[PDB]
DNA sequence: TCTGTCTTCCAGGAAATCCAT
DNA sequence: ATGGATTTCCTGGAAGACAGA
DNA sequence: ATGGATTTCCTGGAAGACAGA
DNA sequence: TCTGTCTTCCAGGAAATCCAT
């Protein structure tokens, strides 16, 4: 770890203003006027918190996509805190003596002392509880700031207030769209030992696009805004603090979209940049990275994509049939690959179709997949191939990749004297499972034996059979069931 | 007809002021004073425009409308001509003894002038009777008499009030747009107001034991002229049909019954809004019938058999005979408060659930008759115990909100005779395969009662297999129906 | 086609044959070869498939629609399966000491019966009596044997007709008996057919089963049978020929055309292939009932172009008393029997399809050159044709049928314009007869008032080829030519 | 009169039996002059023969409607009469006795018997004749009576009735046979009358020998009986031939046919042999039956005029004399009647006349009776008359140049006059739109030749039109007639 | 015991046959 | 070359027979 | 001919606010 | 106190407008 070398860097500091007010205290200066350039030590301490500060930003930025996090943000504080503290007896040891030290440097040490304050509460206001990334007209949501030197200063609270800016006008450095009920005070939390403001209720009543954009790719961010002043007055620091990208949608059917693109920023962005830039092409290897989190996040196993799968990914976006994972590994891919260019012959782009796959995934097949029964990812080729070779009865399911959202059943027929030969029942969808479970549907076809490979289908989804109750309840009802078939 | 005889006497009247005009030429008058016939016309005709509103208010509730509105306004101002000339004669007089007859007559003249104007400001195109919150609707007045009456247009203001606040003679909840011009369409010949725009905000409630979704409120057009002679000052105001306002669809239902109750049993020019607490069954029956037809889309409704199923459900009653029920009473409280005994709803809310059902999924089996619709367990079970293996028919569910069942006989021989009920339909149950598909799939139904085969009776609603392949590369995967 | 599996199975079957007399060098499991041989019995099942779809083709052809009339190739693919049949029991015949003595017994069972059903199945009328009959009246029929050609040489037999009720059809007496009902079932080469017609026929007397329920009598279905025998040597097994007609209704008299010819044309629609005689369904899908009428229409007017789908709106208003107005209400519907032609319309006196027979009478008696040039819209409502006119200028009119009389046509025209409010104005209607005194077209022009056909055609522009000339000169000899024109007051 | 001369003379007769019974009961000569009474027995006889013959002859007269005593009742007593006195007169033979002057007592039986059998034999008529124009695969009737039939009980004689030809007539080969030709002879006592009525009587089919032509074959039936009555036997033979008849197989021929038929009735010989009849014929006796027959089968009470007959007789005989007395004493042959094509036409006189009849008959009865058709006339002397004749003056006249039509000629206009002639109306253009109707759709036409105005005339004759609106919402459409 | 269904009777139009023009 | 003559077939009008209620 | 993109209307599910029994 | 009444909130069909390089 590199958390406790941090402290004993502080026990330094602690040691050296206990000195230097020891000496503060008998004088009453050739050094300790030198004593004072251990403030340098400080300010040093301070940046390397500042940097640590930005980790954890990076971190959650990547929280959206579902990776780990020591979401916790209750250390920092103490860290800050502790830097805030160390500041207090320094200004003050300055404040007396009192002509035990010389005058002309009065004016560097407490510029840099002050200066040290500025940045640390400037740079200690923080987004806590992002707005969704993702967000809807008309529709209520939630933001909630944190300050981390709240609990050291009482004056009047101060006010933050959230307003609509866009990836233009956040660079710098008339409205956009309103936002309701963005008034909110900076409070105050003993018990939660906290200072914070949360904006439980926030809509957004209007929305106003910039001029290809697609208008789902055009980003931008919520700015929170406060001032606050500390007797002596006042030289008031005006607080802000920005929020993650987020794309600003007005109907459901453009959450795909999106989604795609916070997906993108959030993986790609630059610790420190620009707002909003990011990177036009990435390794595939990465993208695969993310594809995979994102995966299992949304979906909600622990165990997700495979080489294969990655495999049969490349070769539908990249249009290469090729059959090594070794060829694609080294390679660039750009966004409008990813989700502006219409693929083969279909009507939609490769992430349109992946998220797809994910909603189905994650509505009706969370079960099935965990218990790794789907294949999910394959090439109808690769079927063909798979399953000729199998006796009769042997089936696999793969994601449709003519519709979006689909699942299909691949099997084989016939036994004995034709040769086999192998049919594709026509996808399933979200609604059509809803109507009756995959498993219950496959339960229906006594035709398919087994699983590929070997697997006999009575044992493996004997967990997802929904049991028929029989009886005659009620009253006077006989249930009335619907099976699934064929022809 | 009676529109005739009004012919009759109003060719009497032009020939009684052709009368009056020659008579003038004195240069004893009683004449003009039985010419104050002219109020008895008025009161016709007035009477006739009570008709007309009242036919409207049947209207709400499906019913045949004369919707016209154009001979009326012929009436009218044939009406007002007669009465100009009239009061033209009487002003070009000496031999006015004594002035009093005067003063009593041109009294008599500007009074049925008067009520004649403040009666032909009509809503023409009402609001929805039951109305949500926050959604736009759409509403339009007419002046009958407005191309007699070139000054500006009035522009009619239309104002939410309640029943508390219609009886007379505030802000209960305000409609935006609710400011528009009182046109004159000379190519419709019509004096009219159109609010091609209207929406309600917000709904204050007045306050025990009834339900919110049976108050009634109506929306008031204003208006006013400043028409010459002048000043002749006078103020138009016109009252909607009560309506009931709704925040939420699920509301929708029960507001309906209040509405259709209102419409149906509202007395001829009450106090608002005033309707009976109870009814003879035989007109609700009527009403029934009427609003099943009307909602359905089909042209053959209820019978005697259905109408006699309703009375035992509704009345609780066990009675066996179609005459016991036919000199019986109805509630308000019995139609849409009660609850159903041992069932968590009212009868309305069944009955508007059926509703639902065939017109949404069922009104082809139904016009084909198809569908017994209505009846009960027992009388099935009577009518299928005698019935050879596969014979059913179909029910409504008087358990479920908007169901319908099948009822089967199955005989083994060995076991006597049995009927089986398989579980209602829902409207979904039936978005997810058809009626006539569902009943192709079950192989044990053989004939619909009495001795109609099955396939020939439900050929029509079979929907063809599509069979073949595709797409693309792609075998069809259909969903079959079985009991067990 | 299905044509050419039949030629490549039979192919098959020669070459199989070719195979099997092969086989008999051996002079073994080959004849177990000759079980699958039997495989002829598939064929016959085919080409016996396709003689019932022949039939079926007939009786839809007997309501006036599309009609492969020919019949020869199917007596050709009669003549090729006995054939083969002839050399494989020959082959059979021969050789039979190697063959195991059950086997040859049992082979000879199968093939024996393919022929027995091949023959009987041979016997088609070919041509129909009339489907609706009239007592007293001479009518002609004619049947046609497959098989004649080979068998006949020995002399022709008798092929007599009797009268049958539907009663004695379905079995498995003398309801009404026939003249000249004896022919000889000649063999024509010059035909290549052996076919017995009969010329001459007459129905004498017709004695009625009983029936109940109000079953009029013109919906009592009865039908011609024709039987006929040979002994043919190869005996010794004559096998009796019989063959049914279509079935048919025999009236008395005019009068009962009309409903006979429902009685007929609902059978022949809706009759479900093979059946037991004569049953067919009592209610049929509504859009099934139309096409059958659109059919008829076309098929009785003699035009291209018949109804449509306002036309088909009308008509499922008028037959259901229905008050629907989308045509997507209608067509998942059913229709009976009853309401097609037992149910009288409640204004009328007449049924459904009595009204619209007699405007069938109508157009094609005096209308079909009209209806043809798509000037009349023929079914309407009255109230949408005031609906459609009183927006249109003072002359404009339509012709629509008349609703209260059979065989009635009526013009809808609009007065008047400026102050007076437009209404529209229904002249009474014209029946065949007021026709044939003056065209429609003359009648047309004799009125002034009327100017524009509706939508916006002019009136002598649309009807210019349906006006009489009229003619300037005199005769004959000295008389000056009296001429009747219309008016309306 | 003759009625008188008959019974005093039988009055004579009965008291002469009187006479002869007492003078055989005072009991040889006496019986020989008594038995001389039987002599004006005998002459008796033969006179109601006579009577018979004669009303024989007015029975053929009957068709051309001439008067006729039908009735056959008094001549029946006539006869019941005379075999009254011969019967107690031949039993007086019989009983008196005892064998007194046998020998030529067996002479009187002789003459007794035999005015008995004639006049029996006489006395079997044919009361209602067949029609004596006949058509085959027709139900015709026919009905003969027998005058002293409640006086003869041994069984009733059967009747039977068979097809004869003129060849077989005259004597003293089926040709033709006939359906239900079996009837009895019955006895209708509160009829009075003994009658064999065949009331479905049919000719199956006929052959018929061969010159010219079809329609000029003459049969007729022959109606045949016998007893058998006491002392037998000496069965004596009933037979009764019809009027002459012709048998047509379709309508078509009838026009001839009855040609045939009227020239027989008219001009048979009294006591002529079957069927002979003159070739030739006085020309006034031929204008008699032709007005006989024109206002028999017309329906009219007042015929033809001297006019009229002039031009017929200008049309028949070519001429074109100009005095009714030319042609007075002229003679015409059958083949000028209705053998002979005339001039430019290619019809007979008779097919010609016919023609008119059955038009008049059909469609102008009403017009002809109120004598507003000239009918008649030249084309020559419809333009003499109406050339003098002021603007508006119209006639009407009979078509010459076609069978059964009848024009309009008017004198317009009126420049000098000239004359025009309207094609002429058949029966079928006089059934769509009436004759009076047509009239009154010409406005030219003002008056009726002569100073008679066309309104006042056919008053009558116009059918009232409607004129309404119904029904419901049909208006009447109409049919009138123009020239140009 | 009338209504309505069913039938038989009968007039005229179209047309086949033969003819002698 | 078509007119006449002589007959049969056959449609629809009209009215008679009859069964069902 | 047209398909896509971008927005609003509105229904019914679900859950939150709430008054009265 | 709390249940059932009443309301607000929000997802997703249709479907309107505009554009379409």
């Amino acid at each position: 770890q590199e958390e406790l070398k941090f402290k004993t860097g502080l026990r330094r500091l602690q040691h050296r203003v206990g000195e230097i007010h020891l000496l503060r205290e008998a004088l009453q200066e050739a050094l300790a006027m030198l004593l004072q350039e251990t403030t340098g030590e400080l300010e040093a301490a301070k940046a390397l918190v500042l940097k640590r500060i930005q980790i954890w930003k990076r971190q959650q930025q990547l929280a959206g996509n579902g990776a780990p996090f020591e979401e916790s943000l209750a250390p920092l504080q103490e860290r800050c805190e502790s830097l805030v503290d160390i500041y207090s007896q320094l200004q003050q040891e300055v404040g007396a003596a009192g002509g035990e030290l010389e005058p002309k440097t009065r004016a560097s040490l407490t510029g840099r002392l002050d200066e040290v304050l500025r940045t640390l509460v400037t740079s200690c206001f923080l987004v806590e509880k992002q707005p969704p990334q993702v967000l809807k007209t008309q529709t209520k949501f939630q933001a909630g700031v944190r300050f981390l030197l709240g609990l050291r200063f009482p004056a009047k609270p101060p006010l933050v207030r959230a307003d609509m800016v866009t990836e233009k006008q956040a660079r710098e450095l008339e409205s956009t769209g309103e936002i309701i009920n963005n008034t909110v005070p900076l409070e105050n939390s003993i018990p939660g030992n906290c200072c914070s403001a949360l904006f439980k209720n926030l809509l957004l009543k209007k929305i106003k696009r910039c001029e290809t954009e697609s208008v789902t790719e055009e980003k931008c961010a919520v700015l929170f805004s406060a001032s606050f002043t500390l007797g002596p007055g006042k030289l008031p620091i005006q607080l802000q603090a920005l929020s993650l990208p987020l794309v600003v949608i007005v109907h459901g059917n453009q959450d795909n979209n999106a989604k795609a693109t916070i997906l993108w920023d959030n993986a790609f962005s630059e610790m420190d940049r620009v707002p909003f830039v990011v990177a036009e092409r990435v390794p595939w290897e990465k993208m695969c990275e993310t594809l995979n989190l994102k995966f299992m996040a949304e979906v909600g196993t622990n165990r997700g994509l495979l080489p294969e799968h990655f495999l049969f990914l490349a070769q539908k976006i990249f249009n290469d049939n090729s059959l090594s994972m070794e060829a694609f590994q080294h390679r660039s891919v750009s966004w409008s690959q990813f989700n502006k260019e219409i693929l083969l012959g279909r009507g939609f782009t490769f992430w349109q179709w992946f998220d797809g796959v994910l909603d189905l995934t994650k509505r009706c097949l969370r079960s099935y997949w965990s218990d790794r029964l789907i294949i999910g990812f394959i090439s109808k080729q690769y079927v063909t191939s798979l399953l000729l070779n199998e006796p009769d009865g042997t089936f696999l399911l793969r994601f449709s990749d003519s519709e979006i959202g689909g699942i299909t059943i691949a099997h084989v027929i016939r036994g004995q004297d034709g040769s086999p030969q192998i049919e594709n029942i026509q996808p399933f969808s979200a609604k059509d499972l809803s109507i009756r479970s995959l498993g219950d549907r496959i339960r229906d076809l006594a035709q398919l034996k087994n699983l590929y490979p070997k697997k006999p289908k009575d044992e493996a989804f004997r967990s997802h059979y929904k049991p028929e109750q029989m009886g005659k309840d009620g009253r006077g009802y006989v249930p009335a069931t619907i099976k699934m078939t064929v022809e």
